[PDB]
């Protein structure tokens, strides 16, 4: 599978090799190079590319002067996207934080075939994230991990496969609501706890009741004490740091017309 | 980024990503004064026009009907410079903040919905 | 198992033993190793990895002209994460601040395998506990 | 409709004493007052207005 | 149209027993409260025995 992008030739090549064997205890450092059992190699010989695969581990040399050399790390390298605004399925905002995982799995195509296969890579994982989420309700995301992981791997293994590359995973760290959002979508967990309270509060009511039935017996014989209760409510009130604002209303005047 | 409306008329920015190669040098070089510029512009309009065809809850749901649009598009054009888009994609959409409660409807009454349910057992 | 990722040997190897013998004063403190028992060591030989598995503690000969060498704690590791924002299943915003403790357990691996693997390892924690916590009420998390 | 059946429940057990739906209106006012707005309270002594 | 089916459905249950209602009521009152710039204004009728 190859990238979908002579006689003076010789002349060169000696030039070449006669010039670093005349500078050989100098030059002979840029001939020389070593590439680890990780790590592959695309060398170009005048411009053509050495017949076969990417070079493996070992010891190898070349001319610096008719030939290049480009070295691939064959590592799972993870890089910590950027973060996004998206719209849900019922169109609620957020803002997510998400990481990629990928690794060349082919050298040739990853130099030859991309002008820059991370740049490419890291994009078209922003963009795959987006299109999913897009697809889902806000509890779907928060439930649905692995149907998700699913429905961008093939997204991903469409593109990057011309590229040499192969995306292993690709994961959220974060997600945040607007604040103008939060309370609202808060409800269910407010209101269970509300539930609880309002049955506490009730059996308050229930424990209470009988000493104010004995405070309402005596009360009732003479029924001028609750005007007197209800003037001291009005003293209390008085004293904490709030408005009120009191009426005297004389009745008898009122009665008058 | 670009500021859009949608068939409905929503105001909506986006934050777009195209991915392109040159296919026939000759024309790239001696047709078109500067290959690149040219192809960049053309990939926000086409995005532009499409996405104006669209209502906002066909945009989150027709990936692939809306590929296929802006392709017939821009193959028309990018023939004579030498040039194949490959894709355009979206990085980030956004609504105006004096739209966001609003347009988030359906959401916040699924959740009031179920929190009634749990408030009527409290009582 | 091993990580997913002649003439022209005896001679450079050859060159190398004679430099580091005619500077052997110097060469002394470059061309020897020691690892402690709970260290370990990867070993390039003209970029290929010496046989067998890592090598363990001890005394160890390294030509620093042909050959790289890595060594690797083995130890465990604790990290501090930063903090998360967080949805709970019931939809409540919530700001957690975690803890990861880690080791290696296959020192070839973490070398030849892996970019930056405690990197890796702490962005793999983020990301699991941010997962978990969004199927879980807040109730359910205290308990 | 679904919140509807233990609204009713919860009717039928207030009606039975009907003084328990004031207990419900005074703890509604508690919850009330606790977030943050204004409220205004009128006390209004009906006893005293049925007499003018 | 399509939400008074199920409208139909709540207020048939609700009305079987009066004090249902007022306390759909009284919960409604509690939601907007937590919204801002919502002032309430509450009549708290007390009888002096007069
Ligand atoms: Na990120
Ligand atoms: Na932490």
């Amino acid at each position: 599978r190859l990238p979908d992008s002579g006689p003076c030739g010789w002349i060169l090549v000696a030039f070449s090799f006669l010039f670093t064997v005349i500078t050989f205890p100098i030059s002979i450092w840029m001939c020389i190079k070593i590439i680890k059992e990780y790590e592959r190699a695309i060398i170009f010989r005048l411009g053509r590319i050495l017949q076969g695969g990417a070079k493996g581990p070992g010891l190898f040399f070349i001319l610096p002067c008719t030939d290049s050399f480009i070295k691939v790390d064959m590592r799972t390298i993870s890089f910590d996207i950027p973060p996004q605004e998206i719209l849900t399925k019922d169109s609620v905002t957020i803002s997510v934080d998400g990481v990629v995982y990928y690794r060349v799995q082919n050298a040739t195509l990853a130099v030859a075939n991309i002008t820059n296969a991370d740049s490419a890579t890291r994009l078209l994982a922003q963009t795959t994230l987006r299109n999913v989420l897009g697809t889902k309700n806000l509890s779907q995301i928060l439930s649905d991990r692995e149907e998700i992981a699913h429905n961008m791997q093939s997204t991903l293994d469409d593109a990057t496969d011309a590229w040499g590359i192969k995306v292993e995973r690709v994961e959220i760290k974060d997600v945040k609501l607007p604040v103008q959002l939060q309370r609202a979508m808060a409800a269910e967990a407010e209101a269970s706890r509300e539930a609880r309270a309002k049955v506490i509060a009730a059996e308050g009511e229930m424990n209470a009741s009988r000493a104010l039935k004995e405070a309402s017996m005596v009360i009732t014989e003479s029924p001028a004490a609750l005007q007197l209760r209800y003037l001291q409510t009005l003293t209390t009130i008085a004293a904490e740091k709030n408005s009120t604002i009191v009426f005297p209303l004389p009745i008898d005047m009122l009665q008058g017309i």
